[PDB]
This record gives structure tokens, sequence and C-alpha cells, in this order.
């Protein structure tokens, strides 16, 4: 099986690199994640929540992710570039709360004696390309509020703060709700606007759950009442739409199984997001993805990375 081959017969062309983010594409970095390395993450499922985490797989630029002290059931898999794991230390050295392990009570938890009952490695600094060290985005504060699409419920425009930062991205966080909702993004997300817009566009914004009187709602009011300051309009940037055309072929990770990365075609688009089918499979199993998703990839990905790719059928 070839890439090079399947185009012939296909009568295709794949997305082309320049298409994707660089973090998408980049092949030639090693990945220096070993088995039975010890770290800290979010919980995919509760992004705003820090976590010791276990390397229990690798596989090419991938690697599997373990809960210490929970249910293998939870593993997860990131790429080794992943902005959402960070060494042991960090959330100490940070200001983020960790969740310890099960069993252990509120500020039990040293690494150091960790190290010692385990026997175990701490990954090394080096690995982690998110560690707090560089500037964060201009005008993106803990406490700022903001609009926000509800991702899960994307009809909804919301009443949304900052309520983390790291690196070049920030927390985006749904007043009065669970993190459920939460995600991460950058000042380009298209999925945030300032404080106002709604009332400017004509479209109805939802306002904290619960809110006392909802829809007598009123920002004037609210960021007097909570002594918040809104993300200034400046702050905001325009993402261009993305480039990718129908037919458009990539590897993708399977998300019933993301231990594997399919051969996998563009079915439609968006400005900001893409329609992928895998090649073979039913049309049933197609699915939109955000275009700076970093589980969608170019052509020889997985072929350059060490990875296993799944052909169609």
């Amino acid at each position: 099986w070839s890439w090079e081959s399947y185009l012939e017969e296909q009568k295709a062309i794949t997305a082309p690199v320049s298409l994707f983010q660089d973090s998408q594409a980049v092949t030639h970095n090693k990945n220096g994640f070993k088995l039975g390395m010890k770290l800290e993450g979010i919980d995919p499922q509760h992004p705003s929540m820090y976590f010791i985490l276990t390397v229990a797989e690798v596989c090419g630029y991938r690697l599997r992710l373990h809960f210490d002290g929970y249910s293998e059931c939870h593993d997860f898999w990131v790429n080794a570039n992943s902005p959402d794991i960070h060494p042991a230390g960090w959330f100490e050295k940070t200001g983020h709360k960790l969740q310890p392990p099960k069993g252990y009570k509120e500020e039990e938890f040293s690494w150091s004696q960790y190290l010692r009952s385990t026997r175990a490695q701490a990954a090394p600094k080096h690995l982690f390309v998110s560690q707090s060290h560089s500037p964060p985005p201009l005008g993106f504060q803990v406490g700022m509020k903001l609009e926000a699409v509800d991702r899960m419920n994307p009809s909804l425009v919301c009443v949304a703060s900052v309520t983390d930062v790291v690196d070049s991205r920030f927390l985006v966080h749904f007043d009065n709700w669970d993190d459920t909702y939460d995600y991460w993004c950058d000042p380009s997300s298209p999925y945030i606007h300032p404080v106002g817009w709604c009332q400017k566009q004509g479209k109805p914004l939802t306002p904290p759950q619960d809110y006392p009187d909802p829809d007598n709602f009123c920002w004037e009011k609210y960021l007097e009442e909570t002594g918040a300051s809104a993300v200034p309009t400046w702050a905001f940037k325009v993402r261009p739409p993305h480039s990718f055309l129908v037919n458009m072929k990539l590897e993708a990770v399977d998300r019933r199984n993301p231990a594997l990365i399919r051969v996998a075609s563009v079915e439609d688009v968006e400005d900001h997001r893409i329609k992928i089918h895998f090649d073979g499979w039913s049309h049933g199993y197609d699915f939109w993805i955000d275009a700076d998703h970093p589980d969608i990839h170019p052509a020889g990905w997985c072929s350059k990375t060490g990875h296993p790719l799944q052909p169609p059928l």
C-alpha cells in the first residue's frame, strides 16, 4: 500500500502540507516519551482539571496516557507535541490545582515522595512544548469576560470568562456551569467575540445558568457586580477560513478507536471546519472537525513518524 499509487487508482489529490498548521504537519521531531514516564496533564473530558498521568503506550509521534490510580478505560491519546501536558512540578510552579491519584487527600501529594514510592521517572522537561515559559496572548487575562459559542450546542452564544492562561492559549469557561463545556483556544478562535457582539448583531445572548431573572441580563450590570473587565476588543483576531477543498485526501484519527489513523477524504467544508470521510467506510461515520484539530494530518505523516496507517475499507 502507498499513497502515491492510491492517488493513481482514485484519480485524486491529497491536501497540500501548506493547508495544515505547522504542529499538524511536523514529522521530523523525535518522540522522547518512554513507557512508564510520569507527568501532568488536563483531563480531555474536564479541560480545566489537572491530573497525574503515565505513559502507557507509544506509537510514532503519539502516546497513550493513563490516569494514575484510575481505570485504564479512561486512557487517552495525544501527540508528543501536545500543549495539554506538562512536566512534573508544573502545577506548583504555575498556580494550577492538582487532582491527585485516587486515594490521595487534599494537599498530600508531593512529586519527590511519589517518585520514591513508585520508583518511577518523570518525563524530562525538554519534551514539553508547553511549560508556561512563553509570553501569553496579549489582552486575555484570567477573570476577563467575553461571549463564546457553546461548541457542544453551537446555536448558543453565551456569557463566558477566561479562567486559565498557558503559553499562547487560554481557557474559555461558561459562567455558572461546570467545566464540561470549557475549551482552550487562541485570540483568533472563531468561537469567541467581545462583550456586546450579540447585541450588535441582533443575536440572543445566553446568560449564566440560573442567573436571577435571566434576560433582563445586562453586561454593564454583570461586569459591575462581578468586579470583572471585558477582554479588550483589539485583542480578538480574525482567523482566515481554511483552504481545504472537497475530495482532498489526508490522514485522520478514528474517534471510535483513537489508537488508529485511517486514510481519509474531505467530504464537505465550512469556513473553519471540515467533514471527514473514512475511505471505504459507510458515510454514516462521517464527522465534522475543526480545521486546527491536532488529530488530522497530511498524507505521509504516519509513514514518516513511525505510526501504522489504516488503508481503506
